[PDB]
């Protein structure tokens, strides 16, 4: 299994649909290594819940929480953590407004080596219960024989890329994790790291982050051959007055690079209503009427959530993925799993006559390139060759479908649990 790409367990589907699926408890289990220390980067945290996901024997090992909370929210987080002597926090600077620290990553230091986990789930019960979420598991990275001279680097430059990502936080607690990574052999890594970090980037620095980083990797590491682009996400930023402002111009341009139809997959009201969760799934799909009414054009790009291949049609997506399938959808030129949703905040927007990339948020993903495996393309695994976790080709919204919008009421039809949705 070259990909090490997994979905989270979904409770309440047939056990067959959970066979190759992982819950956080499985990720933190002793079968994965003898835990010594860990860092949990994320957006939302339930500390009590989180600590319980660790095996009892490991529950007292040091844990660093890397978050972006401020003021009263920071207060609350610290409050959640206080009861736990072994937990420290690192507040990631968010110097630009409307930025979030959105990256989901685990750094797991064991007696036997180091593991890196890049995934899409918040550290709260509901994100791991009945949602479709994605996980990439690094291999167990051995410690470098403390008597040998080696970089421990991979052909994909993952090790240096991860260190640069951590370096940008400028945070004392992360330097220690940077030192740990220095000491390990990450050479077996076959994926590319794609990060976002807050900033306004000029010249050479453009290629380091966001969609320009992706564009750069696709230039150097794919090659060419009406192959569509597919984008799949749970949050939608303000994209501009029309497609030419950002979506089809700079964003899609990065995405189509190699060496054009755009399918966007976003849950409809109907997908949410009949989900395992019902309407409360919409709490994790925060598309506001405010934003949506500014850009009604975007919605003709939208396709339904359907995941029969993985049995998760009813498990609302909090995973985010982007990919480049062939015209018949039987193959792909690459696959990206990331925390980045469909927003300029996450991906970057060009400022000052296209000479500046402005990014608002921390985001992190892994890119699977056939070349890193010595292939030209991946065959799509038809029934959850790359494991595409949702159905192809994507299915267009019906005429009566609407995109889920979180902050309006739905009272005409009850959801899966006989409830309505009246936000307020
Ligand atoms: N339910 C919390 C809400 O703020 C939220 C919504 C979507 C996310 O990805 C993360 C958090
Ligand atoms: O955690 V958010 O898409």
């Amino acid at each position: 299994n070259p990909f090490q790409f997994y979905l989270t367990r979904v409770s309440g589907v047939k056990p067959k649909y959970n066979s190759g699926a992982l819950h956080i408890k499985d990720i933190l289990s002793p079968l994965f290594g003898t835990l010594v220390s860990s860092a949990q980067f994320n957006y939302c945290f339930d500390v009590d819940w989180l600590v319980k996901q660790y095996p009892p024997e490991f529950r007292k090992k040091p844990i660093l929480l890397v978050h972006g909370d401020k003021r009263e929210a920071k207060a609350h987080l610290h409050a959640q953590a206080k009861p736990y002597e072994n937990i420290s926090l690192c507040q990631a600077k968010l110097d630009i407004a409307f930025g979030t620290h959105h990256t989901k990553m685990m750094l797991l230091l064991y007696e036997e080596g180091l593991r890196v986990v890049i995934h899409t789930s918040n550290l709260i019960h509901a994100d791991w219960h009945q949602k479709t979420q994605g996980i990439w598991l690094s291999p167990l990275y051995p410690r470098i024989a403390d008597g040998t001279h080696k970089s421990g680097e991979s052909p994909t430059h993952f090790k240096a890329n991860l260190i640069s990502y951590l370096t940008a936080y400028n945070a004392p607690s992360l330097k220690e994790w940077i030192d740990v990574i220095h000491k390990h052999d990450l050479s077996e890594t076959n994926v590319y790291l794609i990060g976002s970090t807050p900033g306004r980037f000029q010249g050479s620095q453009k290629d380091n982050w966001g969609h320009f980083r992706l564009k750069k990797l696709l230039k150097d590491h794919a090659s060419s051959m009406s192959w569509p682009v597919v984008g799949q996400f749970s949050s939608v930023g303000s994209l501009g007055a029309d497609e030419s402002k950002w979506l089809c111009s700079e964003f899609k341009e990065s995405m189509l690079t190699l060496g054009v139809p755009l399918y966007l997959i976003y849950p409809s009201v109907e997908n949410v209503r009949t989900s395992l969760e019902g309407y409360p799934a919409g709490g994790s799909l925060p598309y506001s009427i405010q934003t949506a009414e500014k850009q009604n054009w975007l919605h003709s790009y939208f396709h339904k959530w359907s995941a029969e291949t993985s049995g998760r049609s009813n498990a609302m997506p909090h995973i985010k993925t982007y990919m480049r399938p062939s015209p018949d959808f039987s193959k792909i030129a690459w696959f990206l799993v990331t925390s980045a949703n469909l927003s300029k905040a996450a991906w970057g927007a060009l400022e000052k006559n296209g000479t500046q990339l402005m990014i608002r948020s921390y985001e992190l993903g892994v890119l699977f390139l056939p070349s890193a495996l010595g292939l030209d393309s991946f065959k799509v695994k038809q029934k959850f060759t790359f494991p595409v976790p949702y159905d192809l080709p994507p299915e267009l919204y019906g005429s009566k479908d609407r995109p889920w919008i979180w902050n309006i009421p739905y009272v005409k039809a009850p959801d899966t649990h006989g409830n309505m949705w009246v936000p307020s």
